[PDB]
């Protein structure tokens, strides 16, 4: 098995249903990397997905998503098959903990960040393609402080036990491709993360799961797209222009990755 | 019933709304042949562009194109009552085009080159006799025995089909189609529209097979990219570099800046023939 002959495993980075993401060590180069490693029936429907997104993956190429360095399938003796995806380890964070950390008080670095993930959004969008799983967990950091937008994959969290709305990575999945009414899956839809990423990105770290659930399901409204009282018109004003413009309901009124960089909104880089 | 008392079914070619292709078998000569089989409806406007396409593949004589034997018409059935039209066709052997190219065509850049030159001299004559295909796709070019082109006859925003699920654009039979011809159609009719299906053509056989659909979407939508045509990395200059020039002069967004059938066949960019 070349995973534990070739690599030292050094830190469990996320786990999940699709598996997990390890920080391992290559034991020749010396190098840190990010091995997805994902559990595989090679009949399935599931792996004709998951090796047509490795064929997707291994041909981008962009400064601001993360680099792909290789994907082999091994076999398990008897407890069955493993795909592994080693890509990049971007060493200073995920912009989630860049959030959590107070991002929101730099200005010039807030949106900075903000146009790199739209530069490789453009990129990934140019190239005919929809990310799907665009979300602070999913976008990293690496030594020079980059974007890195990552591969692609009522309430009992609330501790005041009245709230009600969507929760997790739901909160980021468009009002389009959600419900019954499930109108087809767009490349605008990745644009629908990237604002609700964006207010974070521009909005002080929601401190309890009460504050965040109230906050982001009231800025996911359709008759009622909020902004919290503290997010004034004042010292935003084009932050909140970007936002509403992205969150859009109307899959059609929402822009390019394109368009929004070619825009007066957006400042100088 | 001619069909059934003349012929005897061997196999399924294709089929789709249009019809269906079926390999048949002459019970007083013994040939196979590939009988086109169309529902239709004599009263309509369909009926007579289908009626008009036979006049003019019956016209058509050149060792490149596909052989036509005989059409004709058959009532059958009872309720209220279905028409349909048969077109007897050659039979050819070996493969598909398509079949050719997915059992790596790439490789052999002597059959390649021959292959393409067959298709052009096929392409220039129903373009001389003042025609346009509209149907010059992999899977409706043959080869038979003697390892021949023969051009089949002219039968008139995530992509759900890609298994990944992210792969964004056109889709099978759209891939082929000239810019003109969909979204603004002004002169979507012109020569130049078989020739830029040419360029898709000779990249495909150029380049390896895309056995996946998610990498065939990809790559194919990237040389059909209007901004920029792509061209994957893979697809070397050593070994090819005229290959390249061919289907960038073929698949220019221009039809205009598009070469002529005849143009090509002229052009320095290909390797002349020694067989
Ligand atoms: C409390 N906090 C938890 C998360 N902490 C952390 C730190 C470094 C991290 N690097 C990656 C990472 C990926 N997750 C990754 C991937 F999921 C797919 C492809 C490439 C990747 N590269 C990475 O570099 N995640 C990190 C999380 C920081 C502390
Ligand atoms: C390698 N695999 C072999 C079986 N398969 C196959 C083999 C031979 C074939 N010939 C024709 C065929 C037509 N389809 C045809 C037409 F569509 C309109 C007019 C004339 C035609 N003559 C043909 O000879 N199809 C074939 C399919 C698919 C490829």
């Amino acid at each position: 098995s070349r995973y534990f002959i070739e690599f030292e495993e050094l830190q469990l980075l996320g786990k999940g249903a699709f598996g997990a993401v390890i920080k391992v060590q290559n034991k020749l180069d010396g190098c840190c990397y990010a091995v997805k490693r994902i559990p595989i029936n090679p009949a399935s429907r599931q792996f004709r997905r998951i090796k047509g997104e490795v064929t997707l993956l291994s041909r981008l190429h962009h400064e601001n998503i993360v680099r792909y360095y290789n994907a082999w399938i091994e076999r398990h003796e008897r407890p069955v098959h493993y795909l592994y995806i080693q890509m990049e380890y971007c060493e200073k964070s995920t912009l989630r903990d860049t959030i959590d950390q107070g991002l929101y008080r730099d200005t010039v670095r807030l949106w900075r960040l903000f146009r790199e993930i739209l530069d490789g959004l453009a990129y990934i969008h140019e190239k005919g393609m929809i990310h799907r799983n665009l979300k602070p967990v999913n976008i990293f950091l690496d030594s020079d402080d980059h974007v890195k937008i990552g591969d692609f994959g009522l309430i009992k969290s609330d501790p005041s036990g009245h709230l009600t709305g969507m929760v997790g990575t739901a909160l980021y999945v468009s009002p389009e491709v959600q419900g019954s009414t499930k109108s087809a899956y767009n490349q605008k839809v990745d644009l629908f993360s990237l604002g609700i990423i964006f207010f974070e990105m521009s909005y002080h770290p929601m401190v309890t799961a009460s504050e965040r659930i109230f906050v982001l399901n009231q800025l996911r409204d359709p008759t009622s797209p909020k902004f919290p009282e503290d997010f004034d018109d004042g010292e935003h004003a084009k932050q909140k222009s970007v936002i509403s413009w992205l969150l859009n309901h109307d899959p059609a009124k929402r822009p390019t990755a394109t368009e929004l960089l070619k825009s007066e909104l957006l400042p100088p880089p």
